[PDB]
């Protein structure tokens, strides 16, 4: 029997594979679903058949409580983290995450098989106060060239599991490295088109031209990004498929796109005037949000919408942090290789997530 | 029974078609193969079981004289053009360069049951001398949008094509949209691969630096290619798989590059040192090459290669051309989407197609 772990289940990965773990035709199922989070359970996570547990992975007394009874799990879907202001602390938080639940759960599951972890592009790019100001290495990304000389979360993450996983014969892992992640999620801490969606819905309220918040690169250069339940089907894949085991692969869509064009989809989406890059604007969300709370409140009145907090809902720094930089491509080379043949077009991606977000009344 | 006609045998999609149709795991085998060029079968076309036929498509009466008893063929695979000095001219012969094989092959051939044609990404671009010159739409080219507003040789044929397929119920066509093809073949006359090789091999023979003949987009934007045996798969699933039927699809490879890493690979194959680009130097090989038919008879006899003529083997005009502009990058979405999930990684491909035309011994 196939039994899941999501670590992080009402996330924007976690959510997805929430979904999509209980399908019948998902590989390896039937899946039996295990999903933490620390808050209680909202409410456009319960259409998913899953064990919900709230638990905080930062402290080793909850996981050992909360997870040590969970002794049929068979496979670990890591997809959570920890920001702080400084990559050195992200380092130190987000290893006690990883290290709290693999401590526990290893030793208690005689059954484990797999471990699959999240982390993403900026292994290559380096961390958020780091983009742009060091030397990478060329894109398109490749999965196993050398790391760059600074701290990174995410090696301090890689290095940890594969000290882990000596503790168990057999016991596989992969890691999973996305873009920026085109998804649904309320409560996800990097959710852009959720954050794009509500700045949209706040400038038809106010009868505003959806100007863009970015930088020249981030307009007409290409961009890519990762669809959520793509990134799902990946984890899904490489902890199911012996040829991925103890590998990292990217996870992108498999095309390319220019902000330029899909600014006009999400201007159509919501009713509003489509405004266009402006040299020397240099616009902010963050900046431009600031005091919006009762526009916001409004708005979820007047739409009939489910009750969010704006700062949960849209995430504006993550938003300009995004469309501030130009986006390196990734390559989908080694996991095509492996067999992984899985892609999106991401407009209709684009689409189906703003659609995702009206469809759960989180905007109008 | 399947029989293919292939229109341009000894080209660089033609050669890949042959070597192809005739393998036992080909999806409709096994095929029955008919090849037509003018000049003479060449050594490195007798590895693969056709049917030769030498035929100028130009001449009507020619094309009637061999065309004409090949009354078994199934499926017609065009991989030819001419070149002119306008593009009104181009229009003009390659318009009656497809009439004159289709109006012989449609009436005579009673199981003829499709026509697949090969265009390129200068639908989208337009012709040599307007590309750089022109607004297009912009990248990634997607098939199914408005031409430009330009003569260009491609829409004449495919209106020529969407005529002539109504001489005959049942009879669909499909049409492939690569961009600059890395393949094998010393006939061609777009052949980057084999023309950099030769290329490489001057500069090792006269113990010089491989600079880069191009433009600083062409050297550190991105670029793709189209791997030629991945184009003739691509044919052969349009012409068999009847969900891909009266569709136009781009064939690229899956990924995207730099020449910038490419050129460390060229070099490295020859065993030559590296250049980079160099801004102002402005390095075209149609003049650095100029007079250099002495040295590559002494390149030929020293390293015992097939007697080539240097004009034939090396289209210089052709690889400025390309290093000489930006790469805008194509969609594969609509292949992807009707079920067209082969792909090629492209620095492989690179090394493959210069492995060729050593094994052949062309070059060193
Ligand atoms: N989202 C993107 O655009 C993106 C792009 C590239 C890479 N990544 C990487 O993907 C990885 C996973 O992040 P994600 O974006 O998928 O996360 P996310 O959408 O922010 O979701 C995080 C989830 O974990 C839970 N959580 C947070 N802290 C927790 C704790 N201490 N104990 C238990 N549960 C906790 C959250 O719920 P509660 O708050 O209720 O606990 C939520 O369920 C990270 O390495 C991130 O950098 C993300
Ligand atoms: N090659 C590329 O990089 C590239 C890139 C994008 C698009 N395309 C497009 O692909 C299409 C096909 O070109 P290709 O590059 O595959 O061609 P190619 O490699 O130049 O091969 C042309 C073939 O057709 C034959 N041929 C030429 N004129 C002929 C005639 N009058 N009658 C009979 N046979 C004739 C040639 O042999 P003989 O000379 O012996 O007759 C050769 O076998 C064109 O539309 C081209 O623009 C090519
Ligand atoms: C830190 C800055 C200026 C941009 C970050 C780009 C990005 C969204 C990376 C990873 O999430
Ligand atoms: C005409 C110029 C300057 C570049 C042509 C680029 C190219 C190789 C297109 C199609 O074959
Ligand atoms: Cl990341
Ligand atoms: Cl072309
Ligand atoms: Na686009
Ligand atoms: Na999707
Ligand atoms: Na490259
Ligand atoms: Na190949």
């Amino acid at each position: 029997s196939s039994v899941a772990l999501i670590v992080g289940v009402t996330g924007i990965v976690g959510n997805s594979l929430a979904e999509i773990l209980p399908l019948a035709d998902t590989p390896s199922g039937p899946w039996k679903v295990y999903g933490v989070a620390r808050r209680p359970r909202p409410a456009w996570n319960e259409d998913n058949p899953i064990n919900y547990i709230r638990c905080d992975i930062s402290d080793p007394k909850d996981t050992q409580e909360k997870l040590s009874p969970l002794t049929d799990i068979t496979h670990v879907f890591y997809v959570t983290w920890a920001n702080r202001s400084t990559e050195v602390e992200r380092c130190e938080a987000n290893g006690k995450m990883l290290k709290n639940v693999l401590d526990v759960v290893i030793p208690n599951c005689p059954d484990l098989k797999h471990i699959s972890l999240q982390t993403g592009r900026k292994h290559y790019m380096g961390p958020f106060e780091l983009i742009g100001k060091i030397e990478t290495h060329d894109p398109p990304f490749t999965e196993d060239l050398p790391r760059l000389k600074f701290d990174n979360f995410y090696y301090t993450q890689e290095d940890l599991l594969f000290e882990e996983v000596e503790k168990k014969e057999g016991l596989t892992w992969s890691v999973h490295r996305p873009g920026n992640i085109f998804g649904f999620s309320p409560y996800s801490m990097m959710n852009l088109v959720g954050t794009l969606c509500v700045y949209a819905a706040i400038c038809k309220h106010e009868g505003k031209v959806l100007r863009f918040p970015g930088c020249k690169a981030a307009w007409d250069g290409y961009s890519d990004c990762s669809d959520a339940d793509l990134i799902a089907e990946h984890h899904i894949w490489a902890a199911v498929d012996p040829y991925a085991k103890n590998e990292a692969f990217n996870v992108s869509n498999g095309d390319v796109f220019k902000w330029k064009h899909f600014w006009k989809v999400l201007a159509e989406q919501f009713g509003v005037e489509c405004g266009e890059y402006e040299e020397g604007e240099n616009l902010k969300l963050q900046d431009l949000m600031k005091g919006k709370e009762p526009v916001w409140e409004e708005i979820v009145r007047e739409n009939g919408l489910a009750s969010t907090n704006l700062e949960d809902v849209a995430v504006w720094w993550f938003s300009d942090a995004v469309l501030d930089i130009p986006c390196p491509l990734d390559s989908m080379n080694k996991s095509k290789e492996h067999g992984f043949l899985g892609f999106r077009n991401s407009k209709n991606s684009f689409i189906s997530w703003i659609d995702k977000a009206k469809a759960y009344k989180i905007v109008p």
